[PDB]
């Protein structure tokens, strides 16, 4: 009914995670933990280059946020186990600083006093993960889950349809992805990913990126039958999905284009779309959907080999999916 929400980290996911809530009447942030200052919180909130100014008052008051007229808690803890989240009532935590991605580091936050947590990440380890549109209805009351990753967000729904209607034997993605916090501004270190430090915006760099492996687990049907990869960009928001499959039922690109356009009309409304218009990747910024069938972009070389494009707003969408999660594990 209205849920009490914690944010650990208040990078971009935490903070489009933030706005995100403000929209929302069943769930209401009332703590953020990060090593800043809340002064510098209110200003990474109320301004932003991607998304423009916060819809919204932010004022200090006391160490703590003001934002709407309602007390943030702000904390500045390094370690988990201290934040006490059942002092300010918290239901579940967002765990989005990157580093507590396993059941041990993210259950601190239980210790802590939370009930329930949401990483907004893949799992390092076998925590369930949950995409919304592929298994929301396999959560079994787990107290701790993962959102996945933003590209799984897309491609899980499209090949669930795809496959569900027509039958993926195989298929191989690719991913034009917009930049992101962990590259760098011009060739620096990046010793695990020495391709991932250079300069961002001069190139177009080749990354790894096991989230069409990942279908397989929201999507057991799908294991072993998808892999892919990644090309970063210089793009600062939103990315791109190019998944190539086999059909095992011929299909002609019109069928195809009904069988998505059914699914985001019904089933997977809000979740999946679909636009038969001249789109550019600006045309999502700020897309709440997590994947969105581009019918003009796609190509199908015969009934049984086709190229099919989604678009997603890799920080949008995955974060507005993370509050959907939230409150599903909420029941
Ligand atoms: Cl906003
Ligand atoms: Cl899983
Ligand atoms: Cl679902
Ligand atoms: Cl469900
Ligand atoms: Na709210």
């Amino acid at each position: 009914m209205t849920i009490k929400v914690g944010i650990n980290g208040f990078g971009r996911i935490g903070r489009i995670v933030f706005r995100a809530a403000q929209k929302r009447s069943d769930i209401e942030i009332v703590a953020i933990n990060d090593l800043l200052d809340a002064d510098y919180m209110a200003y990474m909130l109320k301004y932003d280059s991607t998304h423009g100014r916060f819809d919204g008052t932010v004022e200090v008051k006391d160490g703590h946020l003001i934002v709407n007229g309602k007390k943030i808690r702000v904390t500045a803890e390094r370690d988990p186990a201290n934040l006490k989240w059942d002092e300010v009532g918290v239901d579940v935590v967002a765990e989005a600083t990157g580093l507590f991605l396993t059941d041990e580091t993210a259950r601190k936050h239980i210790t802590a006093g939370a009930k329930k947590v949401v990483m907004t990440g893949p799992s390092k380890d076998n925590t369930p993960m949950f995409v919304k549109g592929a298994n929301f209805d396999k959560y079994a009351g787990q107290d701790i889950v993962s959102n996945a990753s933003c590209t799984t967000n897309c491609l899980a729904p499209l090949a669930k349809v795809i496959n569900d209607n027509f039958g993926i034997i195989e298929g191989l993605m690719t991913t034009v992805h917009a930049t992101t916090a962990t590259q760098k501004t011009v060739d620096g270190p990046s010793h695990k990913d020495w391709r991932g430090g250079r300069g961002a915006s001069q190139n177009i760099i080749p990354s790894s990126t096991g989230a069409a492996k990942a279908v397989g687990k929201v999507l057991p049907e799908l294991n072993g039958k998808l892999t892919g990869m990644a090309f970063r960009v210089p793009t600062p928001n939103v990315s791109v999905v190019d998944l190539t499959v086999r059909l095992e039922k011929a299909a002609t690109y019109e069928q195809i284009k009904a069988a998505v356009k059914a699914a985001a009309e019904g089933e997977m409304k809000g979740v999946l779309g679909y636009t038969e218009d001249d789109v550019v990747s600006t045309d999502f910024n700020g897309e709440v959907c997590t994947s969105v069938f581009d019918a003009k972009a796609g190509i199908a070389l015969n009934d049984n080999f086709v190229k099919l494009v989604s678009w997603y707003d890799n920080e949008t969408g995955y974060s507005n999916k993370v509050l959907d999660l939230i409150a599903h594990i909420s029941k």
